[PDB]
């Protein structure tokens, strides 16, 4: 019933966890494999991943959408431009029934997020039973769920040419670097997510279930100068507690003078990816998320 | 007697910890000021801190030696090369008598080294001394001295310019990020450097006194593919074990199967720059150091 499986690596070309893992198994796929399920790992951004940097022109995993999947194939596209077509003719088209079934996008974040599952869809049953299913079996092990549904912040990623997109992101990690430690964690995730496949494919039935996952509700800039540059800092407290929850009372930012700077508004929020390397570009210092409780009904077949 | 100090940041425009400070201190360098010393904040690498990347066409921290510095100034220089003369003929020239007395230069590393400082000359009691002052001053927090004193592996430092060059890095920090516990940590040990510059400029006597010091001995490529890819990663009992001494038993490297990979060799070893992502790029997955005790004799001015 899930046939068509792949694993994406280096969607972002200086995150060399996915890198590394892609590559082993396009010469011995062994740990990837399930008997019935075929699973195929891909290297999504060759050319960043040779430089290694994380793009070339612009950013992969932004682009797939019909502004830029409808582009006449030309050479004076950004190679991204260029590539994210290729990539939806191999494993899409996006919203076709041809499209492969669930893609795995992997990647590494600078913030210490730990095991992270990235969900596009709060009402997709059969997603939020494979996290519940993979935080049970990761335990004592955290493992966390970062829900991206927003009516205008949702971005159109490599991943969502499937029609089960799956966002893994393990942290931190310096850009750039390949640590072992976070090899490992990022391998289990995978194992327990195919293990999950596996058990669907052979029919057996889940009951309900509820999970916690952490709502985007908006992303925070570090504050600037008159001319635009950065003004303050993570503050100490904050740097690292991605996950734990932030009140209106406490320290965000640190001047080097060095006054506080707190939080503020009405309610507690939950920061995740604080001073991710990646978006010092963007402008985020560190998205704002609720925390709340999905329910999924049972599933088979 | 001291009167000519400046201090390096951006020589790599991706270690924004001198970048950020340096770029305050050129708007108020109060904090780095002392009564009959002045010194003058710089920065070394102003376009690959606008690119935030680590150099444009090679790495200026190793060309400022007769090579590259005599070369004849054109356009067609690499970006570096041509950075490095405008250097020299500011803060130098190096070897010569107009050359400033002291340059710090500061540095981030990927590795868990905490805060170190870099010694180009094993002899340099006004060095030793220094350094010294800052370690015994900065504890309990630990301050390492890695010498890099070496007939063929001693590279040409930015710093190298001063009579006395003074290397300053702290770590462990993703490349792009700016965390506020390393920019303390940077901070403090300017404070106790400048500081100690004070204290010799006012007579103060300085008895004799010995450090330990990290002697480089050898660097140490990871294994490597028939086609000289990465074939295996930092151990994870190495990783973040930079200065701890590792035995010939000990694991070095993991491969993706599990296999460990040993030391080796007949000795002790202490491993410095313990996966730095700048060194991948110059297949030196970490260096090896023999400890040794250096003494200084007494000084006045
Ligand atoms: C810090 P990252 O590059 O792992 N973040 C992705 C988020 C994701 O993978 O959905 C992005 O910037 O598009
Ligand atoms: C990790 P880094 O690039 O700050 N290390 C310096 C070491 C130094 O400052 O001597 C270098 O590669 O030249
Ligand atoms: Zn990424
Ligand atoms: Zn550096």
């Amino acid at each position: 019933h899930i046939q068509k499986v792949a694993i994406f690596g280096g969607t972002h070309g200086n995150e060399l966890t996915g890198v590394f893992l892609v590559k082993h198994w396009l010469e011995n796929g062994a740990e990837i494999q399930r008997t019935g399920l075929e699973v195929k790992p891909f290297i999504t951004n060759p050319r960043a991943v040779k430089k290694c940097t994380r793009y070339i022109d612009c950013d992969l995993n932004r682009i797939f959408d019909l502004e830029n999947l409808g582009k006449k194939m030309s050479e004076d596209l950004p190679y991204e431009v260029r590539r994210a077509q290729e990539i939806n003719h191999l494993f899409g088209p996006k919203d076709s029934e041809d499209s492969y079934d669930i893609i795995f996008d992997l990647h590494n974040t600078t913030s210490n997020m730990g095991c992270t599952l990235i969900l596009e869809d709060s009402r997709n049953n059969f997603l939020i039973q494979m996290f519940h299913y993979i935080k049970t079996s990761l335990a004592p092990l955290p493992c966390y769920v970062y829900l991206i549904e927003h009516p205008s912040l949702k971005y159109a990623t490599t991943r969502s040419i499937a029609k089960y997109p799956v966002g893994i992101e393990v942290g931190p990690q310096p850009q750039g670097v390949l640590r072992a430690d976070i090899l490992d964690q990022m391998r289990k995730m995978i194992k327990h997510a195919l293990d999950f496949i596996h058990h669907f494919n052979e029919g057996k039935e889940f009951p309900p279930c509820a999970i916690e996952v952490y709502k985007i509700i908006e992303k925070v800039d570090c504050p600037r100068d008159e001319n635009g540059e950065i003004a303050a800092i993570i503050h100490p407290n904050l740097q690292d507690q991605d996950w734990k929850p932030l009140h209106p009372g406490d320290p965000m930012f640190l001047t080097l003078d060095g006054k506080t700077i707190p939080l503020g508004g009405d309610c507690t929020v939950y920061p995740v990816f604080v001073n991710e390397a990646a978006y010092y570009e963007k402008k985020e210092a560190f998205a704002k998320t609720t925390k709340l409780t999905l329910n999924a009904k049972s599933i088979r077949c």
